[PDB]
């Protein structure tokens, strides 16, 4: 078949079955929702907050950027310079790993979620506690012999929105909603072979690398936010359609480190150099593809993301500073996951020519929380945010404090089965032990007042509710969050 | 017989026993064919019951040359059987012209081991028989089995990995062969320093580009490991 | 006052509290003898108790120099105590002199730490303060607390031993060396390379003739266990 979806090559039939028209969202009381309050997004032409256009359509709409010219590369010389300083501190950093099996790879993946193509089973669906059998089975073992022989395959990428809850506007203004790559279960263990030692590497240094991937926010937080405020300067940079402007010519880059600190880097560069080339993806009736942007199915591509990040940023500066990035990064640190950023640096940065640099490299900064730049950087750490958390400047240290509005939420809204009306009520919840202490410990951090509210609506909550338990006091819940364990 | 007589359940192990040796029936691409004779080598017990009709086998003939009762004989003898390979050691004086011809005449084909004709050699040593493609090998502190040398040199010119077209296509660092590596260590240290030293040669290239490095043993120190273990 | 309200067994603990502190009887052994002040430290508790003095100490003297809220000058001051060990970090402007003058009012004897000579100076840089006798130090990687050359010279030219009246004498192979010794190895990657090769050596000559063989590993190697882990 061939030849244009959204905007880019048809390749060929698509074998993704259709998108869900159903939210896995539920109200918690039956109460009409506060004006301005956040929902599950859009779903479709059964959906009945609106009538509105097919998902089919809104996916179209999400893939209008892929096809965009590509951004520029920075300077060649300012290019090497950094990636070479970048590997050579993992070097200085990373302890070395021994390499994965089959089965450790078999037993990373979240066994929660579908196994893409070609039968798009979740993977739970044939799993032993132990190994794949059946179906997934034999695709698992192909793709692991692919790995050893150090031969190539094709990955096939699937495509889906992301069932959330969004702002009220993007259901009933510009209808928008986040495309997902779903990954196949073969470049999936496949990726976890080759990367897996390396991502683990980054996990147990998380706090002295700036790719905080894997990071605990209450135990890591204190001490990764401390370093931050060791330094001058600090900014926001919030990118708008990170991943979509990507280029393969950067994540090749990243690519080319990963593949560096891998314990068999052979049969690494092999599944790099697929995972990178021209990406298929699987759009219900047709598979088209994707040469730029970031491939974002399997395992690794949040730190490659982050690795790539790390990289572009790492650019603009020794571009505007003129200096020696050993030096930038000697007066700087940097936390990225995925394209969540926080960057903090002693070094005088002329903000004009650096938010330039970025665009001109294709990246999107809005404005740090405002509207409009020339990027802007505080003399305080507070303000700034990472992880959906607002970096917080207490006597006990520093630390992450998911915001009011954000809690607000999660008691409007509980997660359950999918079904079609986002506005039903969950009957008579049994699941929230874990989760209710966890909001109540996140309410602690706002002071005696905002608890006691909170206390309260966690408590009819607890009405009609599987476990009749305790409201600690304030105090004593507030230490248990902050400290610990 | 014996299987079934000797097992727990005689009733049900005599209907799967008469089912294996029916004439066989074998899957050989475009047809399935009746195998009346020679053995039926599917199942798990097989490799059992193929040498225990190896000891009936050996048995007759050394009764039918010698014509000393079966108890005796094998109160006279040390055997030794997996499937077909075999020691037989006797203090019986054996005609080997005529213990051959018993053999041949069951229809068996006995060779003179891969020194080629006879008559079988006897011999009053045991040294330089083999079995389970090791050599057999007495020294000061025991008896031994030695997979020797051209044996060992093979294994380091290949290794296992999946399935594929050319034989001379060469994998990554295998990181999966140190087991396997140290063994060739071992089974190389009993062919005295001169060997496994050249054998510490290969062993030790092969094992930078792997999944991790260790140091290469010392000999005395090593040779002890492989023959009181463990 | 503050180990007692803040103790699950108040009203038991304020006796030994109260028993702890009152005028001490201290067996020299031509007589026990009475000591009313000073601090008695035999106890679990004594270091904590002690450090927990000098936190009271400092503050009362910030507090009067700066005239701060003592929680207020905790949130613009980071601390640390160990017994008399101190670390006082502060963004409060804090009068040099009158702080000396302070605390040597209260009784206490500071001095200038690397020069011997009050008021204390305070400078911008944590770089050069020590605290548990490693010196604060500071690279790209972050922070850590290092071991000096002089004090890793020393624990390699002695080791504990059962009790003897001359010090020079030496035993024989001392086997609780290897656990401790790999510790040299790392504290003293952390001067980098040169001074690592020469304590890589001084190691190698010991351990050698002790228990078993000492994997020495890459100076890059230690570091990276010794900064990074694990």
């Amino acid at each position: 078949p061939s030849g244009t979806y959204a905007g880019l090559p048809i390749a060929d039939y698509g074998d993704a079955p259709p998108l869900s028209t159903k939210t896995m969202f539920w109200r918690t009381s039956p109460e009409k929702l506060p004006p301005g309050a956040w929902e599950p997004a859009y779903l479709g032409s059964k959906d009945e907050r609106v009538d509105g256009p097919s998902l089919q359509q809104v996916m179209r709409d999400q893939l209008k950027p892929y096809s965009e010219p590509r951004g520029l590369l920075p300077p060649q010389e300012i290019l090497d310079a950094v990636c070479d300083a970048i590997e050579n501190r993992l070097e200085n950093t990373l302890e070395p790993q021994k390499p994965w099996t089959f089965k450790k790879a078999c037993e990373s993946l979240d066994k929660n979620t579908s196994s893409g193509y070609p039968y798009h089973k979740q993977k739970s669906k044939d799993w032993t506690g132990s190994a794949f059998i059946g179906d997934l089975g034999d695709q698992a073992t192909h793709a692991n012999n692919m790995y050893e022989m150090g031969k190539s395959m094709r990955p096939i990428y699937t495509a889906a929105l992301k069932d959330e809850l969004v702002k009220p506007d993007k259901i009933y203004g510009k209808i928008k909603k986040r495309l997902l790559w779903g990954s196949d279960l073969g470049t999936m263990i496949r990726a976890a072979r080759a990367f897996g030692p390396f991502c683990d590497a980054l996990k147990e240094t998380c706090i002295f690398n700036p790719i905080r991937v894997g990071m605990s926010m209450n135990e890591d937080g204190p001490f990764i936010f401390a370093r931050h405020a060791n330094f001058r300067y600090h900014m926001d940079a919030d990118y708008t359609r990170w991943d979509s402007t990507q280029q393969r010519a950067i994540l090749k880059r990243a690519g080319d480190i990963m593949v560096r600190l891998s314990p068999e880097p052979d049969l690494a560069r092999v599944v790099m150099d697929d995972l990178l080339a021209p990406s298929l993806l699987d759009v219900g009736d047709y598979k088209i593809v994707v040469e730029e942007g970031l491939p974002s199915g399997c395992p690794c591509t949040t730190q490659l993301n982050s690795l790539a990040h790390w990289i572009l940023t790492l650019c603009a500066m020794v571009e505007v500073t003129r200096v020696d990035p050993d030096i930038v990064m000697q007066e700087s640190e940097f936390s990225f996951y995925g394209d969540d950023e926080v960057v903090s640096t002693n070094l005088e940065l002329d903000m004009v020519k650096y938010t330039m640099a970025l665009r001109r490299y294709g990246l999107l900064p809005t404005r740090a929380d405002k509207e409009e730049g020339p990027l802007e950087r505080r003399q305080t750490l507070q303000g700034i945010s990472f992880l959906r958390r607002a970096i917080v400047g207490d006597q006990f240290g520093w630390y992450g404090r998911l915001d009011r509005a954000s809690i607000d939420r999660q008691l409007l809204w509980t997660k359950g089965p999918n079904h079609q009306n986002p506005f039903e009520t969950l009957p008579g919840h049994a699941q929230r032990p874990s989760q209710l202490m966890a909001l109540l410990g996140e309410a602690a951090m706002h002071g005696e007042k905002y608890y006691r509210t909170v206390a309260s609506r966690v408590s009819k909550e607890a009405a009609q509710s599987g476990i009749e338990m305790v409201v600690p006091r304030h105090r004593s819940v507030l230490r248990w969050v902050r400290f610990g364990t």
